């Protein structure tokens, strides 16, 4: 059973040392807090959070760097190779790449003005990468409603509310234009943009991403407060400006009538949300991890010890 305190004796201060890495980083570049908690979320949807995503090329096995949802997107690694580092040498051989991962999740959701809390830990690492079961577990922006419920089913996540709650890591963060280019001017080979994108947002984002520009270009997930962990994510979504497809599908999908409520209640109260939130991360760390004597306390997240 994974534990709040798992560190309380062997590394009391690994939280501290995660969170003043991040402070650090922040200040050269500030979208690193949401590209840690993306980090951890890929992590955790393929063969659980096992640190499977840290693990660079072998002869024996492909990186998971490489998958479809995480090539030229995923980010970060150098700064989670730098906090392991830290945490090495105050406490030699003890908290494993996985946790680590997960404390920096909840530290920098927290760094970004979102809720405090204490993760669950007690993970271990992975003797191994899974790109493929990355390719095929990662959800991508242009699933449906159903799409994206069945991949989060398929982890392990059966509520709504995962979903709903976990969707708000868009409430900051960057997206390339090449994932919204099919709702800007050809949408399910239309040959119109996604009616359910406001009309109004929609001239902005095709001044950002104009059609045969740069597909490299980023733009922010949340107009509201791009940098800032909020439910503000949500009243997007009620005024039809969710960005992503997957994102708007949670309030105007014809299969929407258990999250529409959802998305309400988080828009409404941040309190509803921040708590919500808490409990679906939770959930989401808790998905098939490594205990016990299983797996290693890898050294350098990078490679397996050998
Ligand atoms: C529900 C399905 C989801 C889909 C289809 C999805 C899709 C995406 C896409 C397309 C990007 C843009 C990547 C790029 O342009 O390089 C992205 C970024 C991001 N996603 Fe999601 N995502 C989902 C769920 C989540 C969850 C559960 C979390 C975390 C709890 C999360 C956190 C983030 C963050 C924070 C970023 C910004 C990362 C950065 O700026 O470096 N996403 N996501
Ligand atoms: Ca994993
Ligand atoms: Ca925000």
């Amino acid at each position: 059973q994974l534990t709040p305190t798992f560190y309380d004796n062997s590394c009391p201060n690994v939280s501290n040392i995660v969170r003043d890495t991040i402070v650090n980083e922040l200040r050269s570049d500030p979208r690193i807090a949401a590209s840690i908690l993306r980090l951890h979320f890929h992590d955790c949807f393929v063969n659980g959070c096992d640190a499977s995503i840290l693990l660079d090329n072998t002869t024996s096995f492909r990186t998971e760097k490489d998958a479809f949802g995480n090539a030229n997107s995923a980010r970060g690694f150098p700064v989670i190779d730098r906090m392991k580092a830290a945490v090495e040498s105050a406490c030699p051989r003890t908290v494993s790449c996985a946790d680590l991962l997960t404390i920096a999740a909840q530290q920098s959701v927290t760094l970004a003005g979102g809720p405090s809390w204490r993760v669950p830990l007690g993970r271990r690492d992975s003797l191994q990468a899974f790109l493929d079961l990355a390719n095929a577990n990662l959800p991508a922006p242009f699933f449906t409603l159903p799409q994206l419920k069945d991949s989060f089913r398929n982890v392990g996540l059966n509520r709504s509310s995962d979903l709903v709650a976990l969707s708000g890591g868009h409430t900051f963060g960057k997206n390339q234009c090449r994932f919204i280019m099919d709702r800007l001017y050809n949408f399910s080979n239309t040959g119109l943009p996604d009616p359910t994108l406001n009309t109004t947002y929609l001239q902005t984002l095709r001044g950002l991403c104009p059609l045969n520009g740069n597909l490299s270009a980023l733009v922010d997930f949340d107009l509201r407060t791009p940098t800032i962990f909020d439910n503000k994510y949500y009243v997007n979504l009620e005024e039809q400006k969710g960005l992503i497809q997957s994102d708007q599908e949670l309030f105007s999908s014809p299969n929407a009538t258990d999250t529409i409520p959802l998305v309400r209640s988080f828009a409404n109260s941040t309190q509803t949300f921040f708590n919500a939130f808490v409990e679906a991360m939770d959930r989401m760390g808790n998905i098939t991890p490594l205990t016990g004597t299983q797996g290693q306390i890898r050294l350098n997240c990078r490679v397996v010890n050998s």
